[PDB]
C-alpha cells in the first residue's frame, strides 16, 4: 500500500515524506527507527516517532533495555510498532558527531535485510551527522529486501535523487 514512490533500484523505492505520517496512513509490517544504543527516543525521527504513539515506544524501549543491556552501533532490536506499523525495527546507525565509525553503516543497513519489506528513513543522516548521499549509497548497496525511504526535506530529496 506504499504510493507515490520513485524507483530508484529493483528494491529501493523514495518519497519526501514524513515517515510518522507515512506509516499512519499505511500501517505497514515493519517501521524502521533511528534509534541510538540506550533506545532514547529524543530528537530527530526517534522523538517523532515516539511522540506519535503517545510515548508507548519509550515505556516499551525502557523495559527492553532494562532486562538486556544497551544495543550495539550497528546492531537493531524488533518492539512493537503501537499504532504505526505491526512492529519498530529500532536501528542503531553511528553517530558521526560523537566519533562513532562510519564504516559501521553497512553493518546499520544489513539488519535491513532480516525483514521482506520497511519503511525507513536514511540511516546516520539528519542529526547523526553522516553525508545523506552516502547513506543512500551504502542503503542500495547493502540492503536486498523491499525498502521504502521517506525523506522529510524536500531539498535532501531532490538532491538525493539528481545525484543518484
Ligand atoms: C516531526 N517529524 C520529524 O521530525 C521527522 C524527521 C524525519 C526524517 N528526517 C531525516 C533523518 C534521517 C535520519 C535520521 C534522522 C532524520 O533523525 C536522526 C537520525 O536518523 C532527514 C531528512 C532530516 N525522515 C523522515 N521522517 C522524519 N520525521
Amino acid at each position: 500500500s506504499f504510493s507515490g514512490y520513485l524507483k530508484l533500484t529493483d528494491n529501493v523505492y523514495i518519497k519526501n515524506a514524513d515517515i510518522v505520517e507515512e506509516a499512519k496512513k499505511v500501517k505497514p509490517t515493519v517501521v524502521v527507527n533511528a534509534a541510538n544504543v540506550y533506545l532514547k527516543h529524543g530528537g530527530g525521527v526517534a522523538g517523532a516517532l515516539n511522540k506519535a504513539t503517545n510515548n508507548a515506544m519509550q515505556v516499551e524501549s525502557d523495559d527492553y533495555i532494562a532486562t538486556n543491556g544497551p544495543l550495539k552501533v550497528g546492531g537493531s532490536c524488533v518492539l512493537s510498532g503501537h499504532n504505526l506499523a505491526k512492529h519498530c525495527l529500532h536501528v542503531v546507525g553511528p553517530n558521526v558527531n560523537k566519533g562513532e565509525d562510519i564504516q559501521l553503516l553497512k553493518s546499520a543497513y544489513e539488519n535491513f535485510n532480516q525483514h521482506e519489506v520497511l519503511l525507513a528513513p536514511l540511516l546516520s543522516a539528519g542529526i547523526f551527522g553522516a553525508d545523506p548521499i552516502h547513506s543512500l549509497r551504502v542503503c542500495v548497496d547493502t540492503v536486498r529486501t523491499n525498502v521504502y525511504l521517506a525523506v522529510f526535506d524536500k531539498n535532501l530529496y531532490d538532491k538525493l535523487v539528481s545525484s543518484f
